[PDB]
């Protein structure tokens, strides 16, 4: 029955409390959401660099969660590493859309990607039709009954094949 789920760990771990720190418990409260569901298959994907430590020059909390989602085989650590002088991120982005389109799934984000929409014909498509957003209240992980709107389908339909 069960789309799935590719989750944009920044994403999440960004809007979940400041908006200015990565907050890693944003992400476990939105892989259980989808875990009390009946979701079995649930990736989420977030840079490598994010495992350094410490990164105290890059602000965060609950760090030991991301090892602990990828000892789960849920997360994922997305390449990156530093070139001559500074750091070079592979796109987070390509890899959670791909994964996504490649498993046709749901990605959970409020980015809607526009350089990807506009790269790819088919991706632009995907993204519209299957892009999964939501809000954030506290710690309480709130996704829209009508994820496209009155016009598209219930929530509980969006997560099904
Ligand atoms: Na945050």
């Amino acid at each position: 029955d069960l789309r799935p789920v590719v989750i944009d760990g920044s994403n999440v771990a960004m809007s979940h409390g400041n908006k200015e720190v990565f907050s890693c418990r944003g992400i476990l409260l939105a892989v259980n959401w989808f875990l009390e569901r009946g979701h079995t298959d649930i990736t989420v994907f977030v840079p490598s660099w994010r495992k350094e430590q410490p990164r105290p020059d890059v602000p965060i909390t609950d760090q030991h969660i991301l090892r602990e989602l990828e000892k789960k085989k849920i997360l994922v650590f997305t390449p990156s590493r530093r070139v001559g002088g500074k750091r070079v991120v592979c796109y987070d982005d390509r890899f959670i859309v791909k994964l996504a389109f490649e498993s046709d799934g749901v990605v959970v984000s409020n980015d809607t990607y526009r350089d990807l929409q506009g790269e790819r014909q088919e991706w632009k498509r995907f993204i519209e039709e299957r892009l999964l957003m939501y809000s954030f209240v506290n710690d309480k992980f709130m996704p829209p009954d009508d994820p496209l709107g009155r016009h598209g389908p219930s929530l509980d339909n969006f997560l099904r094949k």
